């Protein structure tokens, strides 16, 4: 199956998802110069005082935290969304090197790692429903460069030992992603897709503009869990990210002037 080394990485993806080559593909390279401020755009509508976070899962793939998207708890609104997009679940991508890991980059740079937070579009009932249409789902993403560690963060890493092959999970309750943010919420935003398989073309991505900084010990224990399961051999899950694809025919917006 699927993954991120030489035999099963980005490069073969799309012989069993031929969308790999897809007019609307993700991530992409987001060209600061090129990118239009469009003031039609609204604010950000991040509400998330009542998520309720349940489970950290190793995947394989990365970890996921899991919310209860039953009702209308965690949600994100305004932007360049119309209606209301529930959150499911956040993860991260990231590098076996400070000097990648991110899907986005920013005028080619690359970040340490990058958070996606998940949301569907509560117009289509599940997420099972909202993967079958082009607006069915909002990534919100977030960049992590190294420096000073970020105190939000420190609860997933703590309880990454728990997790440490595919398919252990731990109760993860209580959880805010509040904690996650930058202080800015401006943003980018374009048409795109899932970055991993099944590479579904249903994404509107909003790429904050403002970093947030984690630690070198805080991405380094994310270097120590495992894409193999118990028992197997170790493989480190390191550079977990797909790189940029063409942006074809789409523009890239600024909120932000
Ligand atoms: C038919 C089931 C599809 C499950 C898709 C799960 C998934 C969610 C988000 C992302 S990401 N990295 O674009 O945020 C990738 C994959
Ligand atoms: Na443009
Ligand atoms: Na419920
Ligand atoms: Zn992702």
């Amino acid at each position: 199956h699927w993954g991120y080394g030489k035999h099963n990485g980005p490069e073969h993806w799309h012989k069993d998802f031929p969308i790999a080559k897809g007019e609307r593909q993700s991530p992409v390279d987001i060209d600061t110069h090129t990118a239009k401020y469009d003031p039609s755009l609204k604010p950000l509508s991040v509400s998330y005082d009542q998520a309720t976070s349940l489970r950290i899962l190793n995947n394989g793939h990365a970890f996921n935290v899991e919310f209860d998207d039953s009702q209308d708890k965690a949600v994100l609104k305004g932007g360049p969304l119309d209606g209301t997009y529930r959150l499911i679940q956040f993860h991260f991508h990231w590098g076996s090197l400070d000097g990648q890991g991110s899907e986005h980059t920013v005028d080619k740079k690359k970040y340490a790692a990058e958070l996606h937070l998940v949301h569907w579009n509560t117009k289509y009932g599940d997420f099972g429903k909202a993967v079958q249409q082009p607006d069915g789902l909002a990534v919100l993403g977030i960049f992590l460069k190294v420096g000073s560690a970020k105190p939000g963060l420190q609860k997933v890493v703590d309880v990454l030992d728990s997790i440490k092959t595919k398919g252990k999970s731990a109760d993860f309750t209580n959880f805010d992603p509040r904690g996650l943010l930058p202080e800015s919420l401006d943003y980018w935003t374009y048409p795109g897709s899932l970055t991993t398989p099944p590479l579904l073309e249903c994404v509107t991505w909003i790429v904050l503009k403002e970093p947030i900084s984690v630690s070198s010990e805080q991405v380094l224990k994310f270097r120590k869990l495992n894409f193999n399961g118990e028992g197997e051999p170790e493989e480190l899950m390191v550079d977990n990210w797909r790189p940029a694809q063409p942006l074809k025919n789409r523009q890239i917006k600024a909120s932000f002037k």
